[PDB]
C-alpha cells in the first residue's frame, strides 16, 4: 500500500460535511475517491490519530496513532 | 506548516542519490524543491522516522518517530 491508497480509503469514508469543516474541496474529493498533499492535510485535520498510518502504514497506539481498522477492531474490546 | 511545507523542507535536503535509491524522479524532485503524494512515499522510504512529522508536524520519539531538527538537536546530547 502507498500513502495515496491509504488516503483514498479514508477519503471514500468521508462525506462533504467533514471535508468542508476541515477546509477541503469536495468536488475534488469526490473524484479522488489522484490524491494530492492538500487531501492529506484535510485527512490529518479530520483524523489526527491517522497521521502516522496514512504516511507509513504503521500505527503507534502508544501515542494515540491508530488506523480505521484498529479503531473499529478496538470498539468492543 | 502543512504536510507540503515539511516535505519540501526534507526534499531540499535530499539529492539525486537517495531519491533514486528509493524510487523517486529527481527532475520532478528538483523543481518541487508543488509537492505530490509520490514525494511523500519516497520521503517516508528515505526517512521512515519522519512519517508522523511530515503528515502532522508532531513527533513521537517513544516509537522512533522524530524530525530533522530533533535528530540534529539529539546528536550531541
Amino acid at each position: 500500500s502507498t500513502p495515496a491508497d491509504r488516503a483514498r480509503l479514508l477519503i471514500k469514508k468521508i462525506g462533504p460535511k467533514k471535508v468542508s469543516l476541515h477546509g477541503g474541496d469536495y468536488e475534488r474529493w469526490k473524484s479522488v475517491s489522484r490524491v494530492s498533499t492538500e487531501e492529506i492535510d484535510v485527512l490529518v485535520k479530520i483524523f489526527p490519530n491517522y497521521a502516522l498510518w496514512i504516511a507509513s502504514g504503521s500505527i503507534a497506539p502508544e501515542v494515540g496513532q491508530t488506523s480505521p481498522d484498529y479503531d473499529e477492531a478496538n470498539l468492543n474490546l
